[PDB]
């Protein structure tokens, strides 16, 4: 599997927050992570591409440990990833934007990286905004251009955390179609969400966290109409309809 978690073990000083997570990511998986705030999603995510270090256990990631210091340059290449805020440079256009980590990082020659950068604007719906101001842009646009940065990279993992929790109701649709339009292709995807019909209708699998736990997995149909776990049941009852 493309990504491989064993017995993972993090503490935040006195607490306990991931408590021996088991966790095996086939490649061109759509995996789902939902629960309660504070249930330790964002730090499970966060282990994955190495912005979070953990004291138990293992973390590989294509083959690769993510203690390896050796590897924590690799692992950042072909892991990309979009959080709830959106981090753009204020001073450069959203073309600057995209294609600055593939000039810095992977040396490409600007003609080739707005080349990608523009086919990728298009692919999100905001080619017309290739060199506006991120300050002109909606939050359904800047999100949008933090996912075609992400993409920029050529990832073969794309991690998504929460990615419409901090948006206003009308801009979080046109962030879930590009999420759609993703999952429809052979990219690696982890989304943490609350968003649970797009959950439904695009994971391959979807995992409950609770208390720093995976506490069910599965199927997205069995786990939103069968499920066999109570702390499931009860999150669920709390959240939906
Ligand atoms: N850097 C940190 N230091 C100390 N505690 C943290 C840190 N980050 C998160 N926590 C705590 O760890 C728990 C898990 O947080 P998080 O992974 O962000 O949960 P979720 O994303 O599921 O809401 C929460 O109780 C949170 O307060
Ligand atoms: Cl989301
Ligand atoms: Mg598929
Ligand atoms: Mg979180």
């Amino acid at each position: 599997p493309i990504i491989r978690i064993r017995n993972l073990h993090k503490w935040f000083g006195p607490l306990h927050v991931l408590k021996g997570i088991h966790l095996e990511v086939a490649p061109g998986e759509k995996l789902v992570i939902i629960g309660p705030s504070g249930s330790g999603k964002s730090t499970l995510i966060r282990t994955i591409n190495r912005l979070e270090d953990f004291q138990e256990g293992e973390v590989v990631v294509d083959g690769l440990s993510v203690k390896d210091d050796r590897a924590l340059r690799e692992i950042r290449r072909e892991v990309g990833m979009v959080f709830q805020q959106f981090n753009l440079f204020p001073h450069m256009t959203v073309l600057e934007n995209v294609t600055l980590a593939p000039m810095r990082v992977r040396r490409w020659p600007r003609e080739k990286a707005e080349k990608k950068a523009l086919e990728l604007l298009e692919r999100v719906g905001i080619l017309d905004q290739a060199r506006k101001y991120p300050a002109q842009l909606s939050g359904g646009q800047q999100q949008r251009v933090a996912i075609a940065r992400a993409l920029a990279m050529e990832p073969k993992i794309m991690l998504f955390d929460e990615p419409t929790s901090a948006l206003d109701p009308e801009m979080v649709g046109e962030v879930l179609d590009v999420m759609r339009d993703l999952a429809q292709g052979g990219m690696t995807m982890v989304v943490v969400t609350h968003e649970m019909g797009f959950a439904r209708e695009v994971a391959d699998r979807v995992v409950f966290m609770d208390g720093g736990q995976i506490v069910e997995e599965g199927r997205p149909e069995e786990i939103f109409t069968r499920p066999k776990e109570e702390r499931t049941r009860s999150f669920l009852q709390r959240v939906l309809h």
